[PDB]
């Protein structure tokens, strides 16, 4: 239906290679101890970012909305908040692997109605084969994000030589008590670290945010530890589609995603890359001075070109947060279909609490 990206280069040479894209789900920056939270939420995470030298952490990347679908518009395509609908006439990352000669894969815990039209399950399809583990009735089914390793470990066995493996994780999402066994809720009852005056409704629904980010960050270690195992030739990238407010900012009394209502904790995400170390060898690359980068998840596909060693008609490499030539730009929010509703995600207050900006 697309056309190829014109003029395309691929320069990471021909050696066999797996790429994997790990979509997180509402997991914000600022309750993870990996960028500060005193809660220990990220165990797993932290020690891997002391051991490891090629765990490569990024403190300042933003999503562009709040909402599932319209943010995988913009971070899978050409799309951003200036252009919201190139997602419809230029092509996804996923077409961009496919014209390099990858075989694709998708593997997902959260429900995909595959008879249906829904918009992820267009991007779903777009790869070669996919691997829905969470096919079930709905809210409290209790499928966890543990699912997809088994899948992973069958994909890394594919004898395919250039590889695309995405994994899209149920992450920290609504209802947060539904992300994680019942034996391990760790902050259950646990009152430190709180921000005044919650209710006992308010305080469990905290501390299952917290449970949910501990159990978050054993699957996103796990997914590292078993690529790590198979000693590949590649890199891993994750990051949340956007964040979640779980009454962080003053007066505590707001949890939820509004896109007309924005504060801080609803954008901020992790970004994390991983890169094996054969990977490193063959294409040596300093990332210690990138890593405090104002960025927007909008723009992910130009890092992603980048990082795959890709150039073509349409490759902003100034868009790229692990290029030289980087320069920033503007982090817009707000709903790009309302009339000049863009706004700087810069302007919003309490940047200066942990884990902010
Ligand atoms: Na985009
Ligand atoms: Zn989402």
């Amino acid at each position: 239906a697309l056309p190829p990206l014109a003029n395309f280069k691929d320069e990471s040479g021909n050696e066999p290679r797996t790429l994997v894209l790990v979509i997180g789900e509402s997991t914000q920056r600022g309750r993870m101890s990996l960028y500060g939270y005193p809660r220990e939420t990220t165990p797993e995470l932290d020690a891997l970012h002391k051991t490891d030298p090629n765990l490569t952490v990024f403190n300042n990347v933003v999503t562009s909305r709040p909402y599932t679908i319209e943010i995988l518009q913009q971070a899978l395509t050409f799309a951003n908040e200036k252009n919201p609908d190139l997602y419809l006439t230029q092509p996804s990352l996923m077409n961009m692997m496919k014209q390099a000669g990858y075989k694709t894969f998708w593997i997902t815990n959260q429900q995909t109605m595959t008879a249906r039209n829904t918009m992820l399950t267009v991007f779903s399809r777009q790869t070669d084969k996919q691997y829905y583990m969470n096919q079930q009735r709905t809210q409290s089914a209790r499928e966890y994000d543990t699912n997809v390793l088994k899948p992973f470990q069958e994909v890394l066995n594919d004898p395919a030589p250039k590889k695309l493996i995405i994994v899209h994780l149920l992450g920290t999402h609504i209802k947060y008590k539904y992300r994680y066994p019942e034996n391990q809720g760790k902050f259950d009852g646990n009152t430190d670290h709180v921000p005044p005056g919650l209710n006992a409704e308010e305080l469990e629904s905290y501390n299952d945010y917290d449970n949910a980010n501990l159990y978050n960050d054993h699957v996103v270690a796990s997914l590292i530890k078993d690529f790590k195992a198979a000693n590949p030739n590649g890199f891993l990238v994750y990051f949340s589609d956007h964040g979640e407010e779980v009454y962080d900012t003053p007066p505590h009394k707001t949890q939820g995603r509004n896109e007309d209502n924005p504060t801080r904790h609803m954008y901020t995400i992790p970004f994390l890359l991983w890169t094996s170390e054969k990977w490193q060898a063959t294409h040596p690359r300093d990332f210690s001075q990138d890593v405090d980068r104002k960025y927007s998840l909008a723009e992910l596909i130009h890092t992603w070109s980048d990082l795959a060693g890709l150039s073509y008609d349409g490759y902003d490499p100034t868009r790229s947060v692990v290029n030289p030539q980087f320069k920033e730009t503007t982090r817009w929010i707000g709903n790009p279909y309302k009339k000049n509703a863009l706004i700087d995600y810069d302007t919003l207050p309490y940047g200066d609490q942990v884990g902010n900006q």
